[PDB]
């Protein structure tokens, strides 16, 4: 998947510009933003 080396605070954060970009999930992972496709 992609995923972004931005600090995840919160995986809203990740998976506001994920989902509008093309990725259905945005889930904090260890410190990176996991954005699953949309």
């Amino acid at each position: 998947g992609v995923i972004i080396n931005v600090k995840c605070k919160i995986s809203r954060q990740c998976l506001k510009p994920c989902k509008d970009a093309g990725m259905r999930f945005g889930k904090c992972m260890n410190g990176k933003c996991h954005c699953t496709p949309k």
